[PDB]
C-alpha cells in the first residue's frame, strides 16, 4: 500500500504515535516519507547485510527476523515480512520499541538527516486529524 500523506498521519495518530516519547505526529510522517515514500512494501538492503522493511524501514539487524541477517536479533518478535502489510499496526508497535531504545528518533537515519531541525508540522498541514 502506498499511503497518502494525511491517510498515514491519521493511521499513525490512531495507533498512538502523535507525541509518542515526545515526538509530534509530523516527525513520524516526515520519517516515513523519506524512509519509504509512504510505501508499506518498501525494502532496502543495508551495507552490513541486514535489510530495512516497511513504512518506517525497520532493520533486521535488531528488530525483526528475516532469516538471512547473521548475528541479528528480533527484538520486536516479528517476521520482517509482517512489517510490509497494508495494516501498519506491527510497524507502529515495533517503532515504539525502537524509539524507546535510547537515541529517540535518531535511530532513523533519514529522520536525523532530513527531518530533525525542520518544520515537521508542515507534514501534517491540511490534514483532518
Ligand atoms: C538502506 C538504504 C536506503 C534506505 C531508504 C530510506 C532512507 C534510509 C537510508 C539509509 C538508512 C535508512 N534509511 N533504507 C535503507
Amino acid at each position: 500500500k502506498v499511503f497518502g500523506r494525511c491517510e498515514l498521519a491519521a493511521a499513525m495518530k490512531r495507533h498512538g504515535l502523535d507525541n509518542y516519547r515526545g515526538y509530534s505526529l509530523g516527525n513520524w510522517v516526515c520519517a516515513a516519507k523519506f524512509e519509504s515514500n509512504f510505501n508499506t512494501q518498501a525494502t532496502n538492503r543495508n551495507t552490513d547485510g541486514s535489510t530495512d522493511y516497511g513504512i518506517l524501514q525497520i532493520n533486521s539487524r535488531w528488530w525483526c527476523n528475516d532469516g538471512r541477517t547473521p548475528g541479528s536479533r528480533n527484538l520486536c518478535n516479528i517476521p520482517c515480512s509482517a512489517l510490509l502489510s497494508s495494516d501498519i499496526t506491527a510497524s507502529v508497535n515495533c517503532a515504539k520499541k525502537i524509539v524507546s531504545d535510547g537515541n529517540g528518533m535518531n535511530a532513523w537515519v533519514a529522520w536525523r538527516n532530513r527531518c530533525k531541525g525542520t518544520d515537521v508540522q508542515a507534514w501534517i498541514r491540511g490534514c483532518r486529524l
